[PDB]
């Protein structure tokens, strides 16, 4: 929507569709997938549309924007790429972590996000701050996802649902555990487990919670709390919009 993609060459195209192969074969033996969908949200999560500033180009891997606080524990994603990168040395970084996080979502059996190659790689990380505070509310997520992505209410609900992956360590947020039961599978519990309440053993975020009382976000964990086709359809459309950010506009 409102999106020129880019021509690349045949070569690039043939790379994109082998690291994506290498990618899968990589990300499901590692087990590393929910850490590489966080990589590749928080590369794209820094799009400022005011100003046409951060998005998903490629920038997450200087030391720089490593060491912002909300990037804490990212430097071991970027390291664990970074031998498959140099196999294929044609991609961008931006194509390359992007693919990264769509087969994150794909491996562990969500949908299949669209990807579109063609991202180029900028030269300065965007400054700290723009990604979403764990402990605010859906003020502060229309703030970041809205005024700053430039995305919908149901783009901030779907894409929540990435925590249905994954876990929080008190080393690296102070939050710890996971959302889900089955936190390398990717399906519609998290909404679920937001909706039953607290259970012991597993994360729930002030951020979270704040779905849950929100007029407009609540009908859509309700809904995706009762139909996974869905939020797998709203998810990816969430994530490709998320993934091109800036990006072929
Ligand atoms: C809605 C606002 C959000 C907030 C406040 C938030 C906050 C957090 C926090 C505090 C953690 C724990 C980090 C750690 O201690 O390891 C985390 C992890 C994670 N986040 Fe988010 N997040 C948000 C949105 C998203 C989005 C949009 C996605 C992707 C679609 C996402 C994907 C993940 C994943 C997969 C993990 C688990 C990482 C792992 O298992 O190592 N989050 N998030
Ligand atoms: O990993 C995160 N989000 O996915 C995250 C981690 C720490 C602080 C803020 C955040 O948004
Ligand atoms: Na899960």
């Amino acid at each position: 929507s409102g999106k020129s993609y880019p021509t690349v060459s045949a070569d690039y195209q043939k790379a994109v569709e082998k690291a994506k192969k290498k990618l899968r074969g990589f990300i499901a033996e590692k087990r590393c997938a929910p850490l590489m969908l966080r990589l590749a949200w928080h590369s794209a999560g820094t799009f400022d549309k005011g100003t046409k500033t951060g998005g998903p180009f490629g920038t997450i891997k200087h030391p720089a924007e490593l060491a912002h606080s909300a990037n804490n524990g990212l430097d071991i994603a970027v390291r664990l790429l970074e031998p498959l990168k140099a196999e294929f040395p044609i991609l961008s970084y931006a194509d390359f972590y992007q693919l990264a996080g769509v087969v994150a979502v794909e491996v562990t059996g969500g949908p299949e996000v669209p990807f579109h190659p063609g991202r180029e790689d900028k030269p300065e990380p965007p400054p700290e701050g723009r990604l979403p505070d764990a402990t605010k509310g859906s003020d502060h997520l229309r703030d970041v996802f809205g005024k700053a992505m430039g995305l919908t209410d149901q783009d901030i609900v779907a894409l929540s649902g990435g925590h249905t992956i994954g876990a929080a360590h008190k080393e690296r947020s102070g939050f710890e555990g996971p959302w889900t039961s089955n936190p390398l599978i990717f399906d519609n519990s998290y909404f679920t487990e937001l909706l039953s309440g607290e259970k012991e053993g597993l994360l729930q975020l002030p951020s979270d919670k704040a779905l849950l009382s929100d007029p407009v976000f609540r009908p859509l964990v309700d809904k995706y709390a009762a139909d996974e086709d869905a939020f797998f359809a709203d998810y990816a459309e969430a994530h490709q919009k998320l993934s091109e950010l800036g990006f072929a506009d």
